[PDB]
């Protein structure tokens, strides 16, 4: 029960800092809480790991206060460095293994439609493009962070993310 | 018959990277992939340091509002047959964070491709500022994985509604 949380956290850290490939029932164990011969009897196939983490991993990951939280969540990703770099990580496998695909697609489109229902009740100006808008250009700016941080280098990325909210928000005919 | 069959090489490396990833590339894999699958890829490639540098370098090769809006929905239908590209990148930058040498070569390629893009904007007399160009390249970056990863998240989506808005918004200066 958090015997089986624990083993989700290690093979997080495992697709992070590894790999999909990287990711085996041998190096769960190394990594894990418990590194006896632990994972094999809590997961059937490791293709059942990949799917346990691909329904975990969003545990892990007016208009002025949408701008701040914006800005703070993309400041809070360094510390959950781990977290958006697995579900990198699980995005690519899932290409490869259908289950893993089916399982990831519902938790974010699941996870998307909330954040577009809660804006949409939020009184926030926008629509669904705002959302989706948002949704995909904080996801783009966490992963360039996160992976060639020097690209950014020269951005204002405070000054990027008020610019991008407050494009987003509008809503001209296009 | 030394930089053409180099390209090829680097083709079966791109095409290696996008079937297996990272991990699975390696020279063996590189051979049986290449068009010539004898043991070719040791001899061009002093290390697997400098075969993802290669790619990496060389990666971007196989990757009046109206014209701007139609361009990016033809982009992103270009994005099914470039699948193994934009795959093989995917593929680059998570390697990236593991070896330096790539992260370097792979920084470089994108900022570069990055400045030119805003400078282009930036003289081609369309409205918007570097905001325009950064936010574009990011929502279109994340949209091209989001189809090629997991399609079925997209799937209600109007993508060719969702990419004219972006660009239409995107434009618009307020002060912020």
């Amino acid at each position: 029960p958090e015997r089986r949380a624990a083993l989700v956290n290690a093979a997080i850290e495992v697709l992070a800092r590894e790999g999909a490939r990287g990711l085996t029932f041998r190096a769960v164990d190394v990594e894990a809480n418990v590194p006896k011969g632990t994972a094999s009897n809590y997961f059937p196939s490791r293709d059942d790991l990949f799917d346990q983490v691909g329904k975990r991993i969003h545990e892990r990951l007016n208009l002025e206060l949408a701008i701040e939280y914006m800005q703070g969540l993309f400041g809070r990703i360094t510390r959950d460095r781990t977290g958006y770099l697995a579900l990198q990580e699980l995005r690519l496998e899932a290409v490869r293994r259908p289950e893993l695909r089916t399982t990831l697609t519902r938790t974010i489109s699941e996870n998307l439609k909330r954040d577009i229902g809660f804006h949409l009740d939020s009184g926030l100006p926008g629509d669904r493009s705002t959302v989706l808008m948002l949704y995909l250009a904080m996801n783009a700016l966490i992963v360039e962070h996160l992976t060639l941080p020097g690209v950014l280098e020269g951005v204002d990325t405070e000054r990027l993310v008020a610019d991008l909210v407050t494009r987003a928000v509008a809503t001209p005919d296009a």
